[PDB]
């Protein structure tokens, strides 16, 4: 089991999908979620990464941008540079394992000039 | 391990591919298999999730429709409302965990009016 | 954990990307790496499959070509037949688990007439 096993729908990985607004997240499978982000966008992603309340007290995860992904038409696109993720105000790097308490704010930012998709993969949990 | 380690070919997740018939399933990796379905299609999927006789014992898996995926030319598509899976004549809701004894029939249906892709993720087994 | 957690970027699975050269590798998630190959290409893949020096020292993996993937504009493509991988000079079939030490040469080949994408999935490592 992974924290997102009970999601009732998943989506294809790497396909940009943000129908209204500037950010949108969805699940890929039990352990991976992705947030599609327009240019110059920022948002909080707690509701998305958090396992259902009462289920966990701590989640371990890593994040990273997708070097290549696609637009709604099937065309290749590359993530903007300068994407960041802060956990409890601390800026966390892509590739580093971060211990999240389930409570603290996880902010995601895409200051860059093109669209980007960020992936969060939950590692071990409990 | 995972039950489908050993499949000899996998495919890109979320890409609609039904060359012959009204349904087709394939593997995505060791714990995940997807099944593409045309509008108003039904299919039995035991042989796909039935790993190989003797190794298998009992399988616990979840299934969920893909909210967005693509057609063979790369355009975004959304799964039709109304998909269902019955495991041994019992209706299983997306996201509910199901114990499968490996022998009962797993039916899959897409009574709706557009294509859909269903994902089956295997959580544990032995 | 998994060996490719630590990779600082990932890419969409099954989307052909080889901007300069005959083959290119990238990571999909913590246990999976994909290598795109132009028609009639070969290359050595150690640098991609190797967990960083000192961490791991024995990797078990399986590899398999993708039956269907896409080109950069999103159209469906099928992997050419005849793909092969050799680990320390031995031929390893798709679907077979191979034990690797991180040192021995891993050759990859696409003798066929068209593009292909091979998948390497790491199963355990101690």
């Amino acid at each position: 089991t992974g924290p997102y096993a009970g999601a009732v729908e998943v989506q294809q990985s790497g396909r940009y999908y943000v129908p209204q607004g500037r950010t949108r997240g969805g699940y890929i499978n039990s352990n991976i979620a992705e947030v599609c982000m327009d240019a110059g966008a920022a948002g909080q992603v707690n509701a998305l990464l958090a396992p259902r309340r009462g289920d966990a007290v701590m989640i371990y995860f890593v994040w990273r941008p997708l070097r290549i992904f696609c637009d709604p038409q099937g065309a290749s696109l590359e993530s903007a540079p300068g994407t960041f993720v802060t956990v409890d105000g601390v800026n966390v790097a892509a590739g580093d394992v971060v211990a999240w308490n389930t409570i603290a704010p996880v902010n995601v930012g895409n200051p860059g000039a093109r669209r980007s998709i960020l992936q969060f993969e939950v590692l071990w949990y409990t």
